[PDB]
């Protein structure tokens, strides 16, 4: 199949990179990132998502596998074991699984759009941050404080565990929305709780006053001046793994956070 | 269609009930309380909780409507609309359920509920302690005053107060929760609510104390010698009968914001 | 002094307090288990329990000290092998008398009162229970009960219901919710409230009056309660104490290690 | 006595301002804005809070009171309406000069400031990570968002919004939170927040990264190659001057649980 390796950029990554495509060369098995089938990102969760978002408009359409070294969310292979999964990859024993996206949308006085494989944050720009909050149209909560994030199922992990979010299996199709630091008085009543949303609902995010924000999708956060609304619902578009067992993702967890 | 109505026992539970009874005289519709199609329930999430359990041998039969003389979470109806309720008895609207199976050491058979909120295990005196396995693998060994298993339309009630996420009750799920973990040199949770999907199983094993305080929804038994409590997504759903969409979001503000 | 020792009743315990008791008999120091002005105790904080529950109406009148096997904990500071430094330092008297606010808990139905050392809980067994601070309606609280912790307390249930440690020397207590339901018919504050001496807490039901009312250990079924009252004790627990006690390492050692 | 007012800046605020130092005019009352002996700030804690700081090298000499011109918030116990009430009250010196404790924090590249409300610790941009140092000993490694180390009566503000205790302004304490800590077998926290007396020191230490968003309640600076933060309880207190019993925890009922007649 077409591939292409992506690494982190220091010296072990990169070897490994030409190893494996050493490897793949003895095999039917082309190297192409224009149109690969297969990604593989070698280094750690931030060369993955950075994969990620190189191949967005190709995700249909493109299986990712990760190389690293504790090995997080986004990985089941180590280095001393690349070998093994060029033959495995070479001809062919997996395995394709689906996780859901979140789709972000920013309104103004044209429209942006981005895709997320963790979380999307929106935050103040200058003083108070608050906004309200309507579901599927219709007015949920007026909220104060310091910031909201919305997380995919394999987000949950990270950002939104800090902020009391649940814990959520990657295959559940669904986005979650976190509170940062809310004021919660007779004001600016909040539910507290985290929220969960299947796929086809719409959270709108509607400035009350000032209408700058800072929004921060996975790594990268942009300022947005005059803003009329953000809109968040899980995307239409999956991104795929090539799986070569079950991946074991509450034994993960165990590891990362237990230990 | 067979049909049968169930009340909170008050005043106006019953009253509501003899007038619908009455309008269903009009038309073909047998009152059955025995193999009913259409379960009515009048008085509230509690009252309604009794109707899913009195029939839950028939779910596959049934489709439940909820009246609240009100709304909760399990009615749509409130006890004036009830007369074009009446004309209209439809799409029948799903939600998941919770397995519980009860697995004991001595020559006594696995016990199994079901439940449409929570079940949750406590301990019958002294400290809980219990190692929480995970698709047959150890995920934590928790101390605390005990856990909470919902169900996706559970949420709302039990695991909200114990800092779990409200779902959707169309999702395919189970969510653990906390009751006052311990952590500390000896003892560490994940802290955090857990999110399970369809398949999967968290099982309970006894560490020290094989007695329990397990609860399935309203109803709290004392069991004894358990070896095991198992948790998963049911095969099995219940099945309201929707006239229009649930505006869920709108009736979690309406009873936690407004 | 006149001074008592007590052990929890395992051997290694029962012998280091008879080693003590010899040691003691050295010096101008009696054996008083009547009207003591030192308690030792050996083996833990169950059984530093005890002790402060039996000499409850001498709080005036003895300093404290607990000997501890393993991670020392908070009731405290000596381990076995000190023992005859503690014997000798005690002896000729080189120490600081240090005190820990506590708990006065009233339950009307005829009147009963109780000290605490850590804490003191309400739960029903539909508990539903109006809240006043100070004579005023706070919040009408609907969930699985309350707690109410001393500063020293603050480790145990406290903890894992949310609230804030506190260091001991702090004369307050501390408020936390056990899965408050929090909805629109029953608001409550959420956040653990740390109230000054002097403040007086109210719990009022509204519906059942029967309620499991528990003072540290002794958890009670309390029959046709019409109120609930805490407030910080005129008394206080105190210490003997050699040197300054290192309260956050502890926290840090039972915690964080 | 020798008096200053601070008002928010909208019409109404600005125009109660003038009717009180004219209604002043009636008594022998002097206003003045260098050494005043009464500050009456107009229009919120906001407004407060920069009163406040603005007199907090005269600390001891003088006494605050406040007007809230929407509701009240936890620092002004006087509604516009009750404006020449006040006025009278303040002629005669019917009132107890009632103090609350400050919170001192010392930034080491020594600055120190003085907050009535909090102060909180950011990262700059990267990950925030800091060794907590309490009395001199070591005690978490905290990895997270940022810390708030909070006043007694700062804790029904941002500490509060962050699962901090509330706590009675009387209470000579500082309360520490976390914002948002990773806790994963490598960054483990006590989560709890933890309350402070008088004398003890809690020191937050850089590990791979000296540049930090330092918060003094509404200011907030960049400082630069910090060696370490320093929390302390202060020795200077605020007086406020009061004319009947603060009811705290019925302003915190007000605020946050309901208030059926407003």
């Amino acid at each position: 199949m077409k591939y292409m390796i992506t690494s982190k950029g220091d010296e072990k990554s990169d070897l490994l990179r030409l190893n494996m495509i050493a490897g793949f060369g003895e095999y039917d098995m082309e190297y192409d990132d224009v149109e690969p089938e297969i990604v593989i990102s070698i280094g750690g969760d931030g060369t993955f998502l950075s994969a990620f978002h190189q191949y967005e408009e190709r995700l249909d359409e493109i299986a990712f596998i990760g190389i690293h070294t504790h090995l997080g969310f986004y990985a089941d292979w180590r280095p001393a074991e690349a070998d093994k999964l060029v033959k495995l990859l070479a001809k062919g024993e997996y395995q394709k699984v689906s996780y859901p996206l979140l789709k972000t949308t920013v309104k103004y006085g044209k429209e942006a759009t981005y895709l997320a494989l963790n979380e999307s944050t929106v935050k103040s720009s200058g003083g108070p941050f608050v906004v309200d909050v309507v579901i599927n149209d219709i007015h949920f909560e007026r909220f104060r404080g310091d910031g909201l994030c919305m997380s995919t199922p394999s987000g949950t992990t990270a950002y939104n565990k800090s902020l009391g979010g649940a814990l959520m299996h990657p295959s559940i199709e669904a986005m979650q929305l976190t509170e940062m630091a809310s004021i919660n008085n007779r004001v600016y009543r909040t539910i507290g709780s985290p929220l969960v949303f299947p796929k086809h609902h719409v959270v709108s995010l509607q400035p009350v006053n000032d209408k700058d924000f800072q929004i921060s999708v996975d790594h990268l956060s942009i300022l947005h001046r005059d803003v009329q609304e953000i809109r968040y619902e899980v995307s239409a578009k999956k991104i795929h793994f090539a799986r070569f067992r079950s991946f074991p993702f509450w034994r993960r967890v165990h590891d990362s956070f237990i230990e």
